[PDB]
């Protein structure tokens, strides 16, 4: 039912650091502000990522997109049936988010979620990257993906698949030591191999990282050098086993939250079949202190 | 309902002969062992063919793949309704087969079948053939196909189509003498013209042969020379009438069980129409003593 | 429900004339006989057109193909419900027609129809034309089409669409004089613009003509010269308004029954929309005495 | 050296007949006049065919195009060396023809030829056909071709190949009776199989016909019906043996001069090899009284 | 011999106006400075356009590129033979221009020209436009083109074609009033229809305008709005008759010098043929006060 | 200089055997006769292979094609300079061979060669195979190739390359026993890897075999079965190391002369580089008694 | 004149280390031995890289390939004219190298060079990598490239371009410190951006490294992990500025000699233009201790 991940809002301790990070390093286009939130663009949408001041230094909310008004009412019906509490966004919130309608709720573990429809687009103000990146792969696959940390993956799974409609792509057992392994579950709601992954990681954040997909391999290669100069690289270039995303990781100005910048992943369709992997790295991705 | 044939297990009298056969001749990649079974790879799956010691010198079991956990429960519901006895594989069997879940049963005539989901893949250990073969055509069409010998084709047909969901592609009347003919039934469960064929052959084996599809015609041409040097050729190159597979046959180290190595067959789809053929050979396939 | 027109049987006064006509002129491949009927091939099917001796000098029967055994039973259920009388072909008829099963019936006006499934194919005996023609367009679209003459087009239409499942493509008002016009109805049951057309023509035959589609335009150009030398041309080259078939017409050895040899027609699909035309000729098709 | 045939001028007894013929039937666009010559367009050139009053009722002149000023001087040098008399067109003639420079001469048998360069184009006045024709194939291959009647083909051949640079494509022996045959020589100077053909025909005209190439087969089919309604058809549709032009012929208002309207011919290149044909018709082209 | 136009240097009265113009409006990337000249990029070259202070408010020089050192010596030999005065650029000039070698000269009417080879590229500093433009079409066709004003077009033509190796593409008679027309000559030295055009215009500048080619039509559409907001539009969108460039014109901060921003022109090759046009506009290009 | 191998003439002891062989088995089209020679077609040429009665039971002559009359005179000049004796074919021979001109000579070891130009084509009589073969690959590459047996390969090489213009493709050392090897030299004169190969084989024939190239792999597969039924197979299917021709060999009715029927070889071009191979078989080609 | 780099021979202190390195790490196929040299394959050539015992621990020789025997004689003529000493390889050397002919010489600074023609190929023994690599890009571009260290780049340049025929692609100034830079010259002799580069590096080896090009990016990614496990990585993944090769570097068992494993470089052609770069890295290539 949820069609794609449309936007993300972060609450951070260092807004100037995040602004420079998202523009100069990542390459997003600065798009003014909405309230005390600075807006950033990656394409034709009026905004894709919002950054506001806050002690959380974590993801503040995530916008889940449906294709129309009826679809949003159908989501409200699903929440209602599942017994999930939610509130309809008032006019002010609709204006602030620039959407035609939205339902505000939370996943089982505190992450505020906003199901919305009718987002604002500004084709008369063509996207202009702040750094050398040819463009981002969004469109029907949404803004990208993120790894949601959860204390109970089974509980999280039930909510995301059963209530929100996400579908399991595959699982990767992430070695967390000699005799410790965490089964990460990758979920899709469209062509993107996964829009949200659930993992029971021993981390104090709502998410482990968010990912943006660039158009070319050079986009990623150039990006790595930009973030290396910032001294934020956390991983060498690599390619994932399940989605085949070729990428590198880097720290955001928010401690323990990373960003993944990749290219050329595999996409999913109806014929997709669930599989299991023992490693997240097909090759590369060597961790960097 | 069954999506594709994912794996095969053989119980044989000469394991060293089978190991050399599958690697040096066929070109499969040796992939360690699981219990007393030696594993072999043809692609990204952790294993595709298993070979263990046994007096049977025949196919020990066949793995039938579904796309997810729900699908496996739906298969269990079908078996239940059809009155087909089955057992859920315990943790140890799941570990041994490297699958997330599986149901163990038998076809009407003793062939152990395992319906499973969530197989293991190892992209961090890229497939490397043991002999010059560019690659195998698997993917959604599974590992290949095999001809199941049955005492009663009508009984077998009812089980495979009605209970397992296979669909009849076509029939070939195989001349078994001047006034003797056996109607072989070809069944598909995906794009592969046929994944399983049923034939009432006067042979003491569970199957007449199994087939692997290579990527190029040269793969087959080279393979024929490799198996000819082993003195195992049972047929000259040829092309089948129904699936248009261009191939040759050869003996495996297990008496009366052959292998077919082919290329470029026709694939099936929704618009497929059942037809009848009087010969299995479009051309070639001359039998070789 | 009927999938395509698979074969035609003619009962004629001059078999040697028809044999020469179909082979030397049309280019079909002579394929032996079945009973007192001479068989002719246009592709991989064991036969497509049968010609037997008879005073009728008309179409004796038409084979309507379905994709499988279940589909044939579903047709039997439709006939039953519609109150249409039919008989299951006995073993001998199945053998004679080389089909796995068939129902024998008649359209509202006497044309014997045979709904069948599982036709015989002989890929080991590759099609070889008897005259220079590169090949025929058959496959899923069947053998071609024919215009069925009927005394009551509304009655015929109800039977073919409501009972057999054909779908109206379009209508062409065929000027039959200064103040006389006959509305020809074109029906499809697959990709071929039309497999059967109904027209209330003042002709003593069951059909006005049958059509075969060649692979290239040169096939048609060469064919016209072949039939012109036979002195059988009834129309100059032309292109139809509705299906866009580029063709010419010629007399068969059976008085008042013609053959149409064409190329490159338009095909239909789900999005097709019913339309009306005042002429059958987009250009050409000038009638020739 | 001559690059392509760029234009033709006719001197005719019935200008109104020729105007209607070229526009309503052929489909050329009326483009005003130059002196007492009515101009017609087939593409971006200011004019392609000119028609002026005259008792000749034949081709008055032909424009042979070179790519630049230097090239024209090189042609003048060739004529000079070959001893061929010619005159440089004065300013008035350059203006009348709308060319930057031109040499006026005659072939060995009286046909006035004008070698020119720098023709006028009017892209701001897009070509608009006077009849339903999708467009003409001109460009680098020039306006089309024509068959030049000559009393001595060997003498004509020497001049056109040796002096003007045309190259022999092939020869077709045109049966002119039981024991009479005329060897027609086809010459090219670019991609068009032939731009000029020489034949010793017993006809009182400078040319037997001129040819225009349309973009689609329907263009030709529609054109045939248009000229048939005018009662000018001289040949049924057909396809030539040497250039593979699919076309039909028709009479122009000038007695004994025809027009050929075709499509899809074969083109020539460096690897072309001279061949001989016994017929001009691959198929069709049946002569019509 | 000259391979393409590689760079342009302007001497202007308002550098800050030119900097804003080239970046914010045109979209070029600011690339530091060289001496008192501000550098701008359009691709991988270290610089493409230089702007320095000066009363000229005109083009200061133009860089003509050859492919190697030998080629530059061959140009020196040509100048020498033609009696054209030139000087070899010293080390300092080579450093300032970032080229491996260069000859400094002037065209017959005072425009300083620099023939060079071995330009500097900086792929490690990816091009980043200063305004929304997807990219520019440069590569082998050079930076673009410009219209050189000359008092004597015949004298200019002799120098550019005979000494520098440019080739005439075509001519357009530009109506300069009721009975006044100026024949503009378009010259190419590569795939670009024209790199330099000569016209005897009554203007006090060395050039009438310079042109840049963008990758998409939207690039041009967006650019027009950007320059319209600057109030610099001199022409509405249009398409040229000869090169088929779809573009609009605008004033640069230098009085009487314009810029042309276009897309999708036709390219030239060996088979190109010289032609003449009476208008520069195929459509559009309406002049704007 | 020689452009391609255009035709072959055989002198044989059993003409009826050769006629059946070439038509029923190979698939060539019977094309009447010329003198006491029966003609056979493979495409649009009036004939490609001629068979006449004779005790030789070998190749009687080979036609080497040039593109025009001038080219033939240039060949005559080459023969003259090389001191090679030759005679111009009289009118009768030109008529018999259906060529516009030809020079008759012999290679250094007795094989009569005819260099010709202007061959006859009959597009009005479309090629119709006598057996199921989709078509042959001829065109610019000629009819195919043949292996010429010579007592002195160096002497043969000098003549074919130096006098006739053939170019060495590569060499294959053909093992003729434990310590015996024959270096076969492959020569091309166009795109066909080789048109003529020279080998010092201990065989009493002028040639070891001739080769024809079919359009599809099935053409070859079907052909093998046809020749196997004739009991003429001399080799199993295989693929050559140098030209990559996939084929099989068979005996012609002429003792010690074979035919090769293949598909999909590699073609040569200017960038081709001479190489050496130790085997003729990439795979297959197992000799059959 | 030299067509491509065909092979390399190394003289090393640790042959077992080199054997494991080239097979297990790089992925080359072990191909027996020739004398005391172990041979390795990368494609259809009998060998591409040879490794023999020696204190040099450097490149022992390089094979430069020409297309034929005449071409080799033309090279001998060039050496002769240039006054370069050389010796014709005797039969034994020809046998050892498996070439049809070769000239032995040295570049100006001691690197033994062997110009050869007619190399041996073994298509009957299909290439089989020793490690997971899909294949190498060789063919007309040869085996790859290498950086030749020279004390005098101008002297080296004169020899390689003037005597051997290599052509300068571009130059990269390699920063060798704060005020130290070495101008590396890249030379091509075919489509490969460069086959040999000259640089005045302060290194005691004949070459700095040799490069092999793989078919896919994953080939490189997998290769990096293989060499990292060997602890031989000297550089992180990166992409070069001039040839756009995406690669990583690693140490060979020979101290101070590295290997480069890359993918997807740009290729050169006639239109190539010499340029200059200040960095070798477009991105990545961070040096690793
Ligand atoms: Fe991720
Ligand atoms: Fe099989
Ligand atoms: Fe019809
Ligand atoms: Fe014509
Ligand atoms: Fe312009
Ligand atoms: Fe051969
Ligand atoms: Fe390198």
């Amino acid at each position: 039912s949820i069609e794609r991940l449309g936007y993300l809002g972060f609450a951070v301790k260092d807004v100037p650091a995040w602004d420079h990070f998202l523009t100069k390093s990542v390459g997003l286009m600065a798009a003014g502000s909405a309230g005390d939130a600075a807006l950033y663009r990656a394409d034709q949408r009026a905004w894709r990522i919002a950054v506001q001041p806050g002690e959380l230094d974590d993801l503040a909310y995530a916008g889940l997109e449906v294709d129309d008004a009826a679809a949003l009412e159908r989501m409200a019906d699903k929440l209602r049936q599942a017994g999930v509490a939610f509130t309809r966004g008032d006019e002010a919130l609709m204006q602030q988010r620039k959407v035609m309608g939205l339902l505000c709720l939370q996943d089982p573990f505190g992450l505020p979620l906003e199901i919305y429809y009718g987002p604002a687009e500004i084709f008369h103000e063509p996207f202009l990257p702040s750094a050398p990146v040819s463009g981002f792969v969004t469109g029907d696959q949404g803004i990208g993906h993120f790894v949601r940390c959860v204390p109970d993956t089974a509980k999280a799974m039930a909510f995301y698949t059963e209530v929100l409609g996400f579908v399991l792509s595959d699982i990767i057992d992430i070695q967390m030591g000699p005799e410790t392994s965490v089964p990460a579950h990758f979920l899709h709601c469209n062509g993107r191999h996964h829009t949200i992954a659930l993992a029971a990681f021993p981390i104090p954040k709502r998410i482990h990282h968010f990912m943006l997909q660039a158009n070319t391999i050079d986009d990623v290669g150039y990006a790595f050098d930009r973030l290396d100069a910032a001294g934020r690289i956390t991983s060498l270039l690599g390619r994932h086993t399940n989605d085949q995303t070729l990428s590198f990781y880097a720290d955001t100005p928010s401690p323990m939250i990373e960003v993944e910048f990749g290219w050329g992943p595999r996409t999913v369709d109806s014929s997709w079949t669930v599989a299991r992997h023992s490693r997240t790295a097909m090759w590369g991705h060597k961790s960097v202190r």
